[PDB]
């Protein structure tokens, strides 16, 4: 296994967001053409076993572990969003839950500050959500997808999303109701997993909904801001109630939030040193 493996991001110009947006109240649109210098993503979201070696060499305690809940999703136990008492990484679905059996799926329960801790421990960053998206899209143009416009490409699931009537119902179709393993899945054309679906991504991003249509460099979204922003949607989603599996979509959450669909992946601006 090598899950802090990362990938170069190849230097290039790509358009964000989108002129047919799917949810407009998150300024999906417009679509704006943005210059990315080359750098380096994780491969993958970071799993429970590499979060355990941070917090092993740190002893850093996370957000949720010390206000002494975090957001659960009923299901696994909005209406569907529980705040129970201790549930936190260790213990995703609250304190009679366990990560031994699942230490290579994606750290939950970590805010954005637990997320830019573990990324500088390692001697990366958070993506900018520009970073963030162009590596999403896998060097393709105005795709819904990272792989395309079809959601089952040759029949095939791509991702880990919800099938069924949600929220009452996930069949598992796509192999996993609740967290996959951080390599499940194909790769997108920059060899990234689980880019969409799986886990929600933090990004630096201050959120804001109101965007020029300027070209811009290396942006870094708005000087100031509430909430950041969150991408790539997660094993929760589904077309019908949250359709935030797409590269352009976004949300946004406190940077002090935590939930059990929420994690991270870092970047890079050069390799750091690693074993
Ligand atoms: C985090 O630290 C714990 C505690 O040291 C590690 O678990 C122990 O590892 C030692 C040495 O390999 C084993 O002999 C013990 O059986 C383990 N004890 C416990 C309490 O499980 C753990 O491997 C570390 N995690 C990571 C990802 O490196
Ligand atoms: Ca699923
Ligand atoms: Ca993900």
């Amino acid at each position: 296994l090598a899950h802090s493996k990362m990938v170069p991001i190849p230097a290039g110009v790509f358009t964000m967001g989108t002129d047919d947006p799917q949810i407009k109240q998150d300024g999906e649109a417009p679509a704006r053409r943005v210059t990315i210098d080359a750098f380096y993503m994780d491969a993958y979201e970071v799993s429970n076993t590499e979060f355990e070696k941070f917090v092993n060499s740190t002893g850093y305690l996370t957000e949720a572990e010390k206000f002494g809940d975090s957001f659960v999703f009923e299901g696994m136990l909005a209406p569907w969003w529980l705040p129970v008492k201790g549930a936190n990484w260790r213990h995703p679905e609250g304190p009679d839950s366990t990560i031994l059996h699942r230490p290579d799926h994606p750290v939950l329960h970590v805010s954005w500050n637990d997320a830019v801790a573990y990324c500088t421990w390692a001697g990366k960053r958070l993506p900018t959500e520009a970073e963030w998206e162009y590596s999403c899209r896998g060097g393709l143009h105005n795709r819904l997808f990272p792989w395309g416009n079809k959601l089952q490409p040759k029949g095939q699931h791509y991702a880990n999303i919800w099938q069924g009537e949600f929220p009452v119902t996930n069949t598992g179709e796509d192999g996993f109701q609740g967290t996959a393993p951080v390599d499940a899945f194909p790769p997108n054309g920059y060899g990234l997993y689980n880019i969409v679906g799986n886990a929600w991504e933090w990004t630096s991003d201050w959120w804001t909904v109101h965007h020029s249509v300027e070209e811009t460099l290396n942006p870094k979204g708005p000087p100031s801001g509430k909430d950041r922003v969150k991408k790539g949607g997660s094993y929760m989603c589904h077309r019908s109630y949250c359709y935030r599996y797409r590269c352009a979509a976004r949300s946004q959450n406190t940077p002090d939030s935590s939930a059990s669909n929420l994690g991270f992946r870092c970047a890079a601006d050069r390799l750091p040193t690693m074993d």
